[PDB]
Protein backbone atom coordinates (compact mmCIF):
# COMPACT_ATOMS: atom_id res chain seq x y z
CA UNK A 1 0.00 0.00 0.00
CA UNK A 2 2.99 1.99 0.87
CA UNK A 3 1.97 2.91 4.29
CA UNK A 4 -0.30 1.40 7.16
CA UNK A 5 -3.43 0.56 5.76
CA UNK A 6 -5.58 2.18 8.24
CA UNK A 7 -7.47 5.39 8.31
CA UNK A 8 -8.92 6.79 11.76
CA UNK A 9 -12.13 8.21 12.48
CA UNK A 10 -11.75 10.65 15.17
CA UNK A 11 -15.49 11.62 16.78
CA UNK A 12 -14.01 14.52 18.19
CA UNK A 13 -11.03 17.10 16.72
CA UNK A 14 -8.75 17.91 19.50
CA UNK A 15 -5.30 20.04 19.74
CA UNK A 16 -4.63 18.01 23.01
CA UNK A 17 -4.53 14.35 21.47
CA UNK A 18 -7.95 13.58 23.59
CA UNK A 19 -10.17 11.22 21.55
CA UNK A 20 -13.26 11.66 23.11
CA UNK A 21 -16.07 9.76 23.19
CA UNK A 22 -19.45 9.87 23.34
CA UNK A 23 -20.04 7.16 26.03
CA UNK A 24 -17.21 7.68 28.38
CA UNK A 25 -18.06 11.41 28.34
CA UNK A 26 -21.46 11.04 29.46
CA UNK A 27 -21.46 7.73 32.11
CA UNK A 28 -21.95 10.16 35.27
CA UNK A 29 -25.40 11.49 33.82
CA UNK A 30 -26.46 8.08 32.88
CA UNK A 31 -25.44 6.84 36.10
CA UNK A 32 -27.06 9.63 38.05
CA UNK A 33 -30.58 9.11 36.08
CA UNK A 34 -29.66 5.25 37.17
CA UNK A 35 -29.73 6.19 40.28
CA UNK A 36 -33.03 8.20 40.93
CA UNK A 37 -34.99 5.55 39.01
CA UNK A 38 -33.36 2.84 41.59
CA UNK A 39 -33.92 5.14 44.26
CA UNK A 40 -37.83 5.59 42.41
CA UNK A 41 -37.76 1.49 42.35
CA UNK A 42 -36.81 1.40 46.51
CA UNK A 43 -39.55 3.65 47.38
CA UNK A 44 -41.93 2.28 45.41
CA UNK A 45 -41.10 -1.45 46.70
CA UNK A 46 -40.82 -0.97 49.90
CA UNK A 47 -42.87 2.55 51.21
CA UNK A 48 -46.00 2.49 48.28
CA UNK A 49 -48.58 0.96 50.56
CA UNK A 50 -49.90 2.26 54.35
CA UNK B 1 -24.73 -23.27 -5.15
CA UNK B 2 -21.54 -22.65 -4.45
CA UNK B 3 -21.64 -21.29 -1.51
CA UNK B 4 -23.51 -21.64 1.81
CA UNK B 5 -26.74 -20.94 0.37
CA UNK B 6 -27.64 -18.97 3.82
CA UNK B 7 -27.74 -15.29 3.78
CA UNK B 8 -27.54 -13.41 7.40
CA UNK B 9 -30.38 -10.64 8.16
CA UNK B 10 -28.39 -8.74 10.90
CA UNK B 11 -30.80 -5.86 13.11
CA UNK B 12 -27.99 -4.10 13.84
CA UNK B 13 -24.33 -3.34 12.23
CA UNK B 14 -21.29 -3.81 14.87
CA UNK B 15 -17.67 -4.04 14.38
CA UNK B 16 -17.43 -5.89 17.96
CA UNK B 17 -19.69 -8.49 16.28
CA UNK B 18 -22.39 -7.93 18.76
CA UNK B 19 -25.49 -9.26 16.85
CA UNK B 20 -28.32 -7.16 19.15
CA UNK B 21 -31.51 -7.64 19.07
CA UNK B 22 -34.45 -5.38 19.91
CA UNK B 23 -36.01 -7.94 22.64
CA UNK B 24 -33.19 -8.35 25.10
CA UNK B 25 -32.05 -5.04 24.33
CA UNK B 26 -34.57 -3.60 26.22
CA UNK B 27 -35.52 -6.14 28.89
CA UNK B 28 -34.78 -4.30 31.60
CA UNK B 29 -37.11 -1.68 30.99
CA UNK B 30 -40.09 -3.75 30.16
CA UNK B 31 -39.65 -5.67 33.72
CA UNK B 32 -39.75 -2.33 35.06
CA UNK B 33 -43.06 -1.55 33.74
CA UNK B 34 -44.37 -5.13 34.51
CA UNK B 35 -42.46 -4.66 38.19
CA UNK B 36 -44.64 -1.20 38.01
CA UNK B 37 -48.03 -2.81 37.57
CA UNK B 38 -47.32 -5.40 39.85
CA UNK B 39 -47.14 -2.96 42.65
CA UNK B 40 -50.01 -1.19 41.68
CA UNK B 41 -52.10 -4.62 41.34
CA UNK B 42 -51.27 -5.11 44.79
CA UNK B 43 -51.58 -1.83 46.15
CA UNK B 44 -55.06 -2.47 44.58
CA UNK B 45 -55.51 -5.86 46.07
CA UNK B 46 -54.53 -5.09 49.59
CA UNK B 47 -55.10 -1.47 50.13
CA UNK B 48 -57.78 0.14 48.12
CA UNK B 49 -60.71 0.23 50.82
CA UNK B 50 -60.95 1.87 54.06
Amino acid sequence: VGVCPFVRYVNMMDLDGFTMGEVEYLVPVASKIDKTDYDRLLAQHYNSWK
